[PDB]
């Protein structure tokens, strides 16, 4: 069937040397392959509201005691451009993680499978166009004979 | 290469105000943008067995001390329709989370890239069809001349 | 917009009977639907370096006190073929999990949507080819009349 796994989409952020939340930690979000702590490298981040509206907020993003992103005391869904770097720091200012391009961590790879398939159809379209131009040329020849 | 990240696909469910599992918590699964606690809004959920078979089970789903979904004392893979709402409650009956449409939390976005590409091929197909109809009309004209 | 959720891509590995990291645990990676503890079933695993280079390493993969994969004392990104089995064991040698095919746990399903769309374009291409062959046959007939 088309059935798919039940999952838990809201991310949690945990430390790298012990099993603990990054409580009162900070997340920076930047251009791919840059240092997002530098404001010059930061990109727009937005709360995506329940109704679908978007509100831009400042960086860093704040991680609560549960390891979840919060704004004004509430859980929030933060969105940005698929391709971005991310740096995570704990309340001590120690770096927990750095990801140069979050898009390069996809375990699901149905993008590239599709790109092959698109390239294949384009090849059939080229051959079809070649047949058409040949037919056009046959017609031109006929017209000349009879005219 | 086509190599992709090693990941941990089985979800865990943790609390929202402290870093703890939702031990003996409950998960409800419903139509997109509805309250899944209401039985009228619930949709079928299934254990997907090791052999690929599916067994429908009742709601709520049960979360163990580890924060993993269990049935009859064993870890299970639960499946449902990609588009669904989810509500998670702790053993105290407090709401941990509500997700209106789990599909809208995809960080991987290779669906929409493909939809542009499909629309583009369809455009080439339209132009090809226009050439063909023009050729048909030229042939009709020739037939009339010679007939 | 094309905006997508901020997430936490680096996996963490936690126990199945209590809420704890699989500290000093082991991960085996194998062919789909096999027992990856058996070396005969294991497949190549690689560190994907910051610069994009790949270095093959031995199995098992090692899980640190934080539940993250490490090599030579540092966090690492491990890659392999999308389709693989995975088995996870704790420091006691107890099995934490077994996943027959990690690819079958995708909650995002934009592969199969695309495969329908590809099949549909291929159908238009068949009909287009039929029109073309019919036109070719009309031209052959004309040539015979006039020749």
């Amino acid at each position: 069937t088309a059935n798919v796994v039940v999952s838990n989409p809201r991310p949690i952020f945990t430390e790298s040397r012990s099993f603990k939340a990054v409580a009162n930690g900070k997340i920076y979000i930047g251009q791919i392959d840059t240092d997002p702590v530098n404001p010059a490298n930061q990109i727009p981040v937005y709360i995506e509201n329940e109704d679908g509206s978007h509100v831009q907020i400042t960086q860093p993003l704040i991680i609560n005691a549960a390891g979840k992103i919060v704004y004004n005391g509430q859980l929030v869904k933060i969105v940005t451009v698929q391709g971005h770097s991310m740096a995570i720091y704990d309340a001590n200012g120690s770096q927990v993680d750095y990801i140069a391009n979050v898009l390069k961590w996809d375990p699901d790879q149905y993008s590239i499978e599709a790109d092959k398939k698109f390239k294949q159809i384009e090849d059939k379209i080229e051959e079809i166009l070649s047949k058409i131009y040949h037919i056009e040329n046959e017609i031109a020849r006929i017209k000349k004979l009879i005219g």
